[PDB]
């Protein structure tokens, strides 16, 4: 099936580019770079892990924002082509206040804004960091939602050519492809 999307009343007026903007701003930047990630603060972590699983999820530093990744993920590590998220990514949940982890059998959002679904993204390890993936997920560590963008707007456009990332979440559920929460 083709994408679909949860979003909060809050937002019905919104367009999906603008809440893009304003979530990657107040997440902002983890500094998750070479010769910055010398402790546990900046990571993030796998489900079920230690570098491989259905999730990788991460918290902002500087606010209560965090996302999680769902799919079938993998991680290199250090190995060649070294930091590189590839795999299955099946979806993307924006929101506040991550709990749980690998140890309690699941990461979850306490406060779920946004989610989107069935995204049937997949990139080969031997792409590197050039993977689709690793670009969509490295740029909302990065303070940077550019990649997840396009590709919302590249699935949205194959369902109906009218809606795009700067359609209306209101707008997505009157075409069949987003929901509310009541």
């Amino acid at each position: 099936m083709s994408i679909s999307i949860s979003y909060s009343t809050t937002y019905s007026g919104w367009t999906v580019a603008d809440y893009l903007a304003d979530w990657s701003a107040y997440f902002g930047d983890v500094n998750h770079r070479p010769g910055q990630v010398v402790d546990g603060s900046n990571t993030g972590g796998f489900n079920p892990g230690p570098f491989d699983g259905s999730q990788y999820a991460l918290k902002s530093t500087a606010s209560d924002a965090a996302f999680i990744a769902g799919g079938d993920l993998h991680y290199t590590l250090f190995s060649n082509p070294s930091h590189t998220l590839w795999g299955k990514l099946d979806s993307i949940a924006l929101g506040d206040t991550l709990t749980g982890g690998a140890s309690s059998g699941g990461y979850a959002l306490d406060s779920q804004e946004v989610s989107f679904s069935n995204l049937g993204l997949d990139s080969p390890i031997a792409q590197g960091r050039d993977g689709t993936v690793h670009k969509v997920v490295y740029g909302l560590m990065s303070g940077d939602s550019s990649a997840l963008q396009g590709q919302i707007d590249a699935l949205l456009k194959a369902v109906d050519p009218s809606l795009s990332i700067n359609s209306t979440f209101d707008q997505l559920a009157a075409a069949g492809v987003a929901h509310a929460t009541p």
